[PDB]
């Protein structure tokens, strides 16, 4: 000990570490130029968007061009999983956009690395959507009583990849909840749950409180684009947890 490499990663883990404390959410533009409207101009210099049919100035952590995760959010993953800590990732867009990708993104980048749980409902305002639910909030987790396979074999989409890292005496295995988001319906939910009632609310708000937070909005030629864009804003303050 110690190489220069293995110095660096040490100084850029502690850059890191007080970097999220006082973080935020990660917000993804993904944007369709080809369809997307003069209503709305966009800046890559910024990382921003305008509304010049509402007059608002929407800034996010990364704007990306037109395979998303093998592309542009294997970074964010990656960065998740190397600090095991709880993530997540919600796929919010107007109409259906992925998770076949997702799976096969999985597949072949950390089969090597982890033993990769999923379980998979549907949760409306409530199906298992793997059956050949019940649902737990606990302090650690929320657990779905769903049915669970490894990946070797008005509602929102909901699914939990647990990984159990393999050369690891780590008995707790690593979270990662992939959230879908297509019904324009389910925004004022969304929205609600970030600042009892709803299961929809009770577990997001829960998702927002102990993991880490990333969206992927979808610009699309669709009519609840502006709807997307103001929520982005709502969200926008979502703090990491601590």
């Amino acid at each position: 000990h110690m190489t220069l490499g293995e110095e660096l990663s040490r100084r850029r883990r502690l850059l890191n570490s007080i970097t999220e404390l006082k973080g935020c959410a990660r917000l993804f533009a993904n944007i369709i130029e080809d369809e997307i409207s003069e209503k709305l101009i966009v800046n890559y210099s910024d990382e921003s968007i305008e509304d010049m049919k509402n007059h608002k100035t929407y800034k996010f952590t990364k704007l990306i061009q037109n395979d998303l995760f093998k592309e542009d959010l294997h970074v964010y993953i990656d960065f998740c999983l190397k600090r095991r800590e709880n993530f997540n990732l919600f796929s919010v867009g107007s109409s259906n956009i992925t998770f076949e990708k997702l799976l096969a993104f999985f597949k072949n980048n950390y089969f090597d690395k982890f033993v990769i749980t999923l379980q998979y409902v549907m949760l409306s305002d409530s199906q298992d959507l793997l059956s050949n639910i019940k649902l737990k909030i606990e302090e650690s987790t929320i657990s779905l009583g769903s049915t669970l396979i490894t990946l070797d074999e008005n509602g929102i989409g909901l699914s939990k990849f647990q990984f159990f890292c393999l050369q690891d005496i780590e008995p707790i295995p690593i979270d990662f909840y992939f959230i879908e988001i297509y019904q324009p319906s389910i925004y004022p939910i969304l929205k609600r749950s970030t600042g009892l009632n709803s299961p929809l609310e009770i577990v997001l708000k829960k998702i927002f409180h102990d993991t880490k937070s990333a969206f992927v909005f979808q610009i699309d030629h669709s009519a609840e684009v502006y709807d997307i864009l103001k929520l982005s804003s709502h969200l926008s303050f979502i703090r990491n947890p601590k």
